[PDB]
């Protein structure tokens, strides 16, 4: 289930974290204008620099520290006021968010795995509802 | 992205180049007029022909190196100017050019692979722009 789903994905964090983060790339292809060193590097070349797995992984760790605290897929609006008063996050507004969550879903629905894909779902909307109450537009 | 659909289509180049080629011919028969041979002749007997799968290879062979050369889906002026004064190309104009990427384009959004098609399209332009600066008509 999705206290599992966090083992399986912290266990390698790294890899889950890229993978994850090009499949939202690829299915939103818009999105890597909010990553400019990204922009026109293929996956091998990302891989290759520094920043590209340290942010990557850095991402999906405080997800996963998101995910952890929350009660049945519901996060703490402390968490959600976190991502909302990021720096890094000033621009973004909650499609952004909406769009990482399908693609993260769908990600795992094509997987070799076993997560609980529906909760997964279930968090990213509700993640999603704490961030406009937090004041994201 | 762009990038890592020159990479995607690069590691099974033979398929992609002829299967792009035949959506192609198929979507506008009347292109088979500037080659000699393919007429009268189903998807799978193109397939079998001794030149088909070469020349189509040699081809995309060279339209993914001016993807990959191109900066934004830029191409570079002389890559065009290349396309443009190559023999085998005499008898062409732009449209021919606009019709290839419109083919290429619905083919990427039909099939089964995550392509970045919109930057194709951008590429698509940018290149019937280019061969147009680089004289042809
Ligand atoms: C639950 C979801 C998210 C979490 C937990 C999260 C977390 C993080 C963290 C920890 C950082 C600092 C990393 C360094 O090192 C970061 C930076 C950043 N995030 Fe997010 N983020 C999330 C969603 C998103 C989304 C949906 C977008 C855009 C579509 C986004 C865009 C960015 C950008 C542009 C930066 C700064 C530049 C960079 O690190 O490459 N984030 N985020
Ligand atoms: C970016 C687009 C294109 C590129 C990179 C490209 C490249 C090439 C190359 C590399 C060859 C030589 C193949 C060989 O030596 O075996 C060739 C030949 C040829 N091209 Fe293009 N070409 C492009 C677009 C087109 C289009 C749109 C047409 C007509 C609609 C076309 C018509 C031909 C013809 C008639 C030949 C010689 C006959 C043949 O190979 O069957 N090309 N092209």
């Amino acid at each position: 289930g999705f206290k599992q789903d966090i083992a399986t994905i912290r266990g390698d964090l790294r890899t889950y974290a890229q993978d994850i983060f090009l499949a939202f790339l690829n299915k939103y292809p818009d999105e890597r204008r909010y990553f400019k060193n990204y922009v026109g590097k293929s996956d091998q070349e990302l891989k290759s620099m520094a920043k590209f797995g340290d942010h990557t992984e850095k991402w999906f760790n405080l997800m996963m520290e998101v995910a952890d605290r929350a009660t049945d897929c519901v996060p703490l609006a402390s968490d959600a006021n976190t991502l909302v008063q990021m720096k890094q996050h000033s621009s973004l507004t909650t499609g952004n968010f909406e769009k990482l969550f399908v693609a993260l879903v769908e990600y795992m629905r094509a997987s070799g795995q076993s997560f609980d894909s529906q909760s997964w779902d279930r968090f990213g909307k509700n993640l999603v509802s704490a961030l406009s109450s937090a004041g994201m537009k």
